[PDB]
DNA sequence: TTTTTTTTT
DNA sequence: AAAAAAAAA
């Protein structure tokens, strides 16, 4: 895709261009979704410079209203990714789909985090097999990212694990500011490359801690907002799928709708319920087989779907 | 390791040196996953010191996208301590695996306070024995470190028992936040020396009393959450394993899935589910023999292993 | 054992020192395991005056980490009790530990409540005896407490009965909030004295009534979680054993392990279960002869003594 | 917006 | 074989 040195013949010469770099702008699509407001705080172009760098930028590219059918084209090339259990993938359409944020949210052991190694080894899979020719950007937030299981899929998957463990991108974020700066160098590297989805294990496992009690609720909901935001934009401004791991909180409150089922309730309040496109709970079944259902889909309506964690990551 | 005191040399000058060290930070490490906000917190460094102590911090060492293989090799030094029962190792991997949080949950009489002595004298054997050259730390929560155990399950390792003794550090937690006044301090030692495990009887026997009633709940499991993110961090920084003995509740409520075993469900909720990384239930099974059932691992699937606690630890 | 008079000229002048008495706190241990949030609820010591108070108790001793070996040898002043069988002293390593609890439930006419006299008269003897140079704390929750069963037995075992019937205190609790206010004053006579051990018979014979039907269930076992904390506690920080009597109820459910003997499972759940460090179960046998079954200690294994109660206490 | 607890006969 | 109740930042 095309980057930020395309208008760098327009007039916006490359004097301050490191500077807009360092700010993370790398592309020209971020030239464009980026406020004035924020542009003007990067310490060095301050009304001028930017009046010209956006009008450069629309230049190039113009946002208008496409009707709706060049759209629907434009939306050809979404590269529903397999999550590797038939029935799921037919349940939400042929996969996660790129260009979009979807989250699995469940208690423990139900493998929600098996599902991350899953995608990460089944997008690298040729398109008419779910995936196709991407790298994998990954940011764990409470470490459990074995690459030993990574290996293990791959072999499972008739796939040379050393080809698959090299096509991955990993980052241990600490605390939530540091997650936060994460996904900023992010918009970098996928800039130039062939990156399908990335990965946050725990998006909430964070912020749950570095802000504790409801005296600073609102500062919290707010920087995750922020946060959440930047994804849906990366996201969308690179066809790449965002997938995201959450967790569950009990309910001390009432015994009504229904009585019981505690497993469930996410943690993020509504910020989080809203900016996810896709939502889908994770519960323990019988044995060691656990039932998927959808809650919120653009495309879908919804349905109950069975799978196993197996040794071969997400089957049945 | 790295200590504080590499970065004295960036214009960090120890003015306040003495003032980051009281505040328990004493590695680089620590210094990079802390969040800004709660350094500030420290009644001395206000702003730009700070920013000045990151800059510097950052510079000793990067935090970016190691792709994935250098993460595999990091991944190697990993010390999977032996816990004593070689099908119990077997079903486990090896055993404890360092740098995470391993719980074991089950009802009383099940030795999940004699695993803590068998790997208290378990983890100084030479590394192809299980362990290796690591002194261990020790809270307890609820009394019951006879140290007596630990000098026979010595001598049943034909290993000298003083020895062992001295390499075990010791502190008898009063309450919940006292033992959480402890893991600060406990970020020093962990500095420079060799540690390889951190043993907490009960993790919960003390939050259990301080807040009674779902009055005082989210309080609770907040402080909770607080105390897991620094264990699962310090477990991580220093390369040290950290297992955690839980306690087990009966369910008054229905009689499905199935119909009995009370001894189950442990206490915690879910904040504790998640934070754990690997989960362990002790059953009383036959006679003298318990049965040990893995129900939450990142490598391992799943099975159910038979140990006996006999007079040296837990073996079969 | 030091008081809280010695912190007197740290600053804490003794204004309020009436105050914190009343609320129980004689020494300074008890000073050190008491969190702040339960110093700040007694009306007349807000914030700072907690946070002085606990610096200087933190002046006077340390509790950091006392490597392994001081512990052993802090860990020397045990005063095993004599119970008056030898083979069940033998069994559990001498008698009953101090500073620890000990559990003994089994059905009617065991003797648990006779075992309670044998001990009041057997702490009272030089320590190469078995017990020691002890007074000791009686509540009863049942009746029962006989006197001229003490007189008796010290006959028997060549002691001045008048004698004994001094070092004892009696104390018949009448309703479970009553029998929980009693332990708090109790924590002001071990202060200075010399109190060996405490008894409870029924420990629980009054919460089985207070609290009735699985609709306050959980209101109870909270309360008696805390009333087991608050004794282990005192038994921990006057090397004080204390020794506990429980019931047994039926199991109206299944037929399996294995068929038959239903005088098992003591009452009281989990709660007492796990805070308990020894279990003793008292079965009949033959003739006037019972056994003694142990079934949860940190020292010893396990095995199975036989005893009779004869006219001079428990003996064979 | 956050946060589960507790066997009886 | 069949039994519920518990708040507070
Ligand atoms: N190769 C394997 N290694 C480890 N576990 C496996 C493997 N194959 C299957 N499993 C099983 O699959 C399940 C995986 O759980 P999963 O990783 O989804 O937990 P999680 O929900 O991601 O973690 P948490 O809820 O604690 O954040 C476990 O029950 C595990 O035992
Ligand atoms: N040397 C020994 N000393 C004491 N008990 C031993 C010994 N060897 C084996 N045992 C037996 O092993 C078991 C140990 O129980 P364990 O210490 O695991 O209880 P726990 O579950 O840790 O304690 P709780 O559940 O009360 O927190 C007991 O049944 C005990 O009798
Ligand atoms: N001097 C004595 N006076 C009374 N009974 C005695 C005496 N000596 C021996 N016994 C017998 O020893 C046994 C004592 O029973 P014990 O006092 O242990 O009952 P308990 O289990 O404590 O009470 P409960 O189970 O009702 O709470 C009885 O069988 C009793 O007849
Ligand atoms: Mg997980
Ligand atoms: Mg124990
Ligand atoms: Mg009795």
């Amino acid at each position: 895709i095309l980057s930020v040195d395309e208008l760098q013949n327009y007039g916006i010469n490359a004097s301050d261009l490191q500077k807009l770099k360092s700010g993370g702008i790398y592309t020209v699509n971020t030239v464009l979704s980026t406020t004035r407001r924020h542009l003007c705080k990067i310490k060095g172009l301050s009304e001028v410079k930017v009046e010209k760098i956006k009008e450069a930028a629309g230049k190039i590219i113009q946002v208008g209203f496409i009707p709706a059918t060049v759209q629907l084209d434009i939306r050809q090339r979404v590269y529903s990714l397999s999550t590797g259990s038939k029935q799921l993938d037919s349940i939400l359409g042929g996969g996660i789909m790129t260009m979009s944020i979807t989250e699995v949210f469940g208690e423990f052991r139900c493998g929600k985090t098996q599902m991350s190694h899953t995608l990460c080894v089944t997008t690298q899979l040729p398109r008419e097999m779910g995936g196709g020719e991407g790298k994998v950007a990954y940011i764990d937030t409470e470490g459990t990212f074995r690459p030993e299981r990574i290996k293990q899929i791959a072999e499972g998957y008739e796939l040379d694990p050393e080809s698959c463990l090299a096509n991955v991108s990993y980052a241990r974020a600490l605390n939530s500011e540091h997650q936060m700066e994460l996904v900023e160098q992010l918009g970098e590297e996928l800039s130039s490359g062939d990156y399908r989805l990335i990965v946050v294990d725990s998006i909430m496992a964070n912020f749950r801690v570095d802000y504790c009690g409801r005296g600073e609720l609102s500062e919290r909901q707010q920087k995750l907002n922020q946060h959440l935001f930047k994804l849906n934009r990366l996201a969308e401004e690179f066809n790449v799928a965002v997938f995201l791991t959450n967790q569950v909180q009990s309910d001390p409150g009432a015994s009504a709708l229904f009585a019981s089922a505690d497993g469930r309730k996410p943690i993020g309040g509504h910020v989080l319920a809203h900016a996810s496109a896709t939502r889908i709970l994770l519960r323990k079944g019988r044995g060691d087989e656990r039932v998927a259902k959808l809650q919120d889909s653009p495309d879908m309506p919804e349905k109950e779907c069975v799978y196993v964690i197996g040794e071969k990551g997400i089957t049945d």
